[PDB]
């Protein structure tokens, strides 16, 4: 009858609310193949946030589609999905402006120490000790390099244009038409700028791209902001750079092994840390939920997904 | 050399540069009781915050008050004008800094970023999972600026890039801009869901953001105050927040700094800052420079750099 969709582990309840429009939902408490039972072998689709282990994906012989919750889909083995003729979809565009907003807020919090200033006030220190100390850093006069200048990178750049800072970017291919300075290497951009915003996907090509050399080039007024994926930053090298004063500060929304954050990173008074919140408003998460479900609905009703990923430009063949 | 009184705390850069032309007289607080007989020849004051009239009037030869800050409501400018005393402020050098902070405060209010960071730092990510989704967002908002001066315009320029509708209220419209003018504050409040306060703290703005304005702002309403605390009816705001009349607030300034009402500290939908909008090293250094350069210009040329509107004065010396 109706296609059966597996939802492994946690997902926004709006996905679960709307799947009954067309589907039966099969739930397992974590993304683990050991929890797959014999009566689940007819599942035809997955809706998932985060990791989809290959053994779990491969437990389903009739699987046609993985609808990833999020624009980043590095938790899905897209190479393996493609090899099996399985379409993978993501949630681009509906979160672009939200994530760009968060990126700017994180940058300002990192530079001006706004969260720290609020803690000073809330702990009664304004009354008892007087003004919060002046922030050594400011956005004024900074030069910002965007590592990534895609949907979200461009949206961040557009915001930054209005703040009166210089904007440069690094990507594998330049985007002609824009009036921003292209750098063909990450390290060369880092040299040239004092503020590096990371907004690339977490792929093999970006793994630990922000390394000791890049951090050294960024320099002693350097501020690193990561709103992409944790894997793109060498977290150990960042902790070392911060400890040595190789750079001035950092703002991070994403980490190597979420929800674990290394103890050393928590120590620094010149670092802002967020628990992967860049898209995490009710409105934007509702829109992401809608796009996951609408991808599944489009696939099963029309054979054409709404937002398939680049690696799987597929159309449904019904078997 | 002219003698300059500096009452209470001020950026040390002011104190460092005064010796370029002046003798400095320091008192520990802005209090007339600390004025001694040998201070009666003072010709200028450099001050941050309040300058009580009894202190200002302890100096028969006073010519100039150089206010640290673009806001100068702590100086009784009417009294200064009556005495032929020029008052200067520090516009422009802090405009972009303050606009930056305003945007950061707005985003922190809407997205709860400081609370999300506390969730992480307190170990709750691990044991309790994701930080709750923020009920609010900037997406789809309509922002009304109360004030569209040096700083208000700079805020509006930033907001243009965030894809929100922009409106403003001032006593006189600024032609040439493509923003919607509202001739009344309450009418703007009706029309918008986000109100950014960036007017001076004058008689005309005292408690302008009152119960009616907050009610018009509405149940999705967010109030951001980066102007002066006096402009918001703080008691009415607490009531509005408590009742859900509005959705949230971000405040850098308060009625009776550094005191913040305990009720405001209770709300999970409020961001509070201890008057930090200009408080970077670079911007405070520029402000300090402008205070001193105003005094130097006055005594050397007879023309201040940035006198306030109420005192368009030129020096008369014998
Ligand atoms: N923190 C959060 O909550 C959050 C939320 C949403 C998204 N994200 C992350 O942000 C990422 C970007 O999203 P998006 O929508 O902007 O994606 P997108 O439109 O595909 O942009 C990706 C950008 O990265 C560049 N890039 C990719 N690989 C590169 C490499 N090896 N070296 C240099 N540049 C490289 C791309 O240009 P080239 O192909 O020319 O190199 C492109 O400019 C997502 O993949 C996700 O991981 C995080
Ligand atoms: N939080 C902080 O750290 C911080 C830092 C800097 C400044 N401030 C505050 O920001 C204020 C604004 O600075 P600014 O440089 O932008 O000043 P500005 O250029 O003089 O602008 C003041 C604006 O407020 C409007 N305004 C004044 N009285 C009004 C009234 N009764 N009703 C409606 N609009 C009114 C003015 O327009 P009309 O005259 O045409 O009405 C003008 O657009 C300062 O006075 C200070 O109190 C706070
Ligand atoms: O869209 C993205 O890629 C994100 O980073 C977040 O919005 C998702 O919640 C996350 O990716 C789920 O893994
Ligand atoms: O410039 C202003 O008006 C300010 O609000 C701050 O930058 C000052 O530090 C403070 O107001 C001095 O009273
Ligand atoms: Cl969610
Ligand atoms: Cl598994
Ligand atoms: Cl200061
Ligand atoms: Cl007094
Ligand atoms: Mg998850
Ligand atoms: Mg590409
Ligand atoms: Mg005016
Ligand atoms: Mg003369
Ligand atoms: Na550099
Ligand atoms: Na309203």
């Amino acid at each position: 009858s109706r296609p059966r969709i597996l939802v492994p582990g946690k997902i926004n309840p709006r996905v679960l609310e709307r799947l009954p429009e067309m589907f039966e939902t099969v739930r397992i408490e974590r993304a683990d193949a050991a929890l797959v039972t014999a009566d689940m072998r007819d599942v035809s689709g997955i809706a998932v946030s985060g990791k989809l282990p290959v053994p779990l994906m491969d437990a389903f012989p009739s699987l046609e589609i993985v609808a990833n919750f999020g624009v980043g889909y590095d938790g899905v083995d897209v190479s393996r999905a493609a090899a099996r003729g399985i379409v993978v979809t993501n949630t681009p565009d509906v979160l672009t402006e939200e994530v760009a907003d968060t990126a700017i807020g994180l940058l300002l919090n990192t530079l001006r120490l706004l969260p720290q200033a609020e803690q000073w006030l809330r702990q009664g220190r304004w009354v008892r000790e007087g003004a919060f100390p002046l922030s050594p850093l400011s956005l004024r006069g900074r030069t910002v390099g965007l590592f990534g200048l895609g949907r979200i990178g461009l949206a961040i750049a557009r915001r930054l244009e209005a703040f009166g800072v210089s904007i440069a970017y690094h990507t594998r291919t330049p985007r002609e038409g824009l009036g921003f300075t292209y750098h063909p290497t990450l390290v060369g951009m880092a040299e040239a700028v004092d503020t590096l915003i990371v907004i690339v996907p977490g792929t093999a090509s970006t793994l630990k791209a922000v390394n000791a050399d890049v951090l050294s080039a960024l320099g002693p007024k350097g501020v690193l902001i990561n709103v992409g994926r944790g894997s793109t930053v060498d977290e150990a090298a960042l902790v070392t750079a911060l400890q040595n004063g190789t750079i001035a500060g950092a703002g991070l929304d994403v980490f190597e092994n979420e929800p674990n954050v290394p103890e050393a990173l928590l120590s620094f008074p010149n670092v802002s840390l967020l628990p992967h919140v860049a898209s995490a408003s009710v409105v934007t998460r509702n829109a992401m939920s809608d796009l996951v479900v609408d991808n599944l609905k489009a696939w099963f009703s029309t054979g054409e997904a709404l937002t398939p990923v680049a690696e799987t430009p597929f159309r449904r063949r019904a078997i």
